[PDB]
């Protein structure tokens, strides 16, 4: 139900040259957009990128896309799967760029590869304002995984961008999903240390960081505003934190494989703390204690609860929060110390 529309901008590109894209599913009625970014790791170098032509060439490439996607969890239309948008106009946009939706370089006679996650962005942006998001009073940039660390780096470039465009209305928040990470020590060593693959790739990519965290860390060092507590202080668009307390992401760069003994229990219930200390002073955010991975395109979403709030429930409240409120809470972290303590984290 969500329908593909490649970019009338061609030179905005996925990684092999082919033009990139967005599904979209109109809702007439409505002044709501949500823009929902697709993770799927990313690449750094030549060997790398080469490695995920040849068996994630979805995710690099738009030549074999279908022509329409399925929307799911938050990008369902249907109020049973979707108690919290399900009327708005749905945007996804494919993740092609391999570049965590931060690059600004094109495949030339220099570049094998064309990394254009943060233009792709606004170039979906930009083409949408002719399809009615010029009428928006709300547009939603949510994202999980990779897609989640690119809501943080591109809501404020993008309320930048509605702003300079003529367009001071358009309320732009931020949802990220599964993109909050640590550059914590690994239970055991390796390369992936995500802090050097990161480094190189933003030189690989051109890539490109909100300015305000760009200006605290500075040349060399923009590597630290792709993680989420170090970038997240210095956005000035409301974002929405979701992020499992266990997430298998942050296990696996890590170097977690899960009879846990005392050094990997200690790691573990470590990791737990600290990610509940990084979320302490985020207002609105939602954080289950389940070793789990990405949550808001899940059919049933709906179904975790933290303190017996669901997110669905969770995101209304942030929605009137914007507009403490009785019963309607928006922070929502969990403070037990083990994976699966919640009992309704996701089954498997
Ligand atoms: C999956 C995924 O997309 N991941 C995992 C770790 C990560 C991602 C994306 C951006 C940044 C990081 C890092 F470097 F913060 F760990
Ligand atoms: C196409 O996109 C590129 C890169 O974002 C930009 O420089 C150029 O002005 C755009 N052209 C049109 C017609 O939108």
């Amino acid at each position: 139900d969500l329908r593909l529309h490649l970019l009338l901008n061609t030179s905005v590109t996925c990684n092999d040259g082919s033009p990139a894209g967005y599904y979209l599913k109109e809702s007439r009625g409505s002044r709501r957009w949500l823009l929902f970014l697709e993770g799927g790791w990313y690449c750094f170098n030549r060997e790398n990128c080469d490695s995920r032509y040849d068996t994630m060439r979805r995710l690099m490439s738009s030549r074999d896309w279908p022509r329409t996607r399925t929307g799911t969890g938050i990008l369902s239309s249907q109020p049973e799967e979707n108690p919290y948008w399900w009327n708005a106009n749905m945007v996804f946009i494919p993740y092609c760029s391999s570049d965590v939706w931060s690059g600004a370089s094109s495949k030339s006679e220099k570049n094998e590869y064309a990394f254009m996650g943060a233009l792709i962005i606004q170039e979906v942006v930009r083409e949408l304002l002719g399809r009615g998001l010029s009428g928006a009073k709300v547009l939603l940039l949510a994202g999980s995984s990779a897609g989640g660390t690119g809501v943080l780096l591109n809501v404020d470039r993008v309320a930048e961008q509605l702003e300079k465009l003529g367009y001071p209305a358009i309320q732009v928040r931020g949802l990220a999903d599964s993109g909050w990470f640590l550059d914590n020590k690994q239970y055991r060593h390796t390369c992936c240390a995500p802090t050097e693959a990161i480094r190189r790739g933003i030189r690989y990519w051109n890539g490109v960081v909100p300015e305000r965290c760009r200006r605290q860390f500075q040349e060399g060092e923009e590597w630290n505003c792709f993680f989420g507590y170090k970038v997240y202080p210095t956005l000035r668009s409301p974002v929405f934190v979701v992020q499992w307390l266990f997430d298998e992401a942050q296990l696996t760069v890590d170097n977690v494989h899960l009879p846990v003994q005392e050094g990997l229990r200690l790691y573990i219930q470590n990791l737990g703390r600290e990610l509940r200390h990084t979320l302490k002073d985020v207002p609105a955010s939602f954080a289950p204690a389940c070793l789990s991975h990405e949550i808001i395109i899940r059919s049933h979403w709906t179904d975790v609860q933290v303190k017996g709030t669901s997110l669905p429930r969770a995101l209304h409240c942030w929605d009137r929060s914007l507009h403490p409120l009785k019963g309607c809470p928006v922070h929502l972290v969990d403070s037990c110390p083990w994976p699966h303590c919640n009992p309704s984290c996701p089954t498997g």
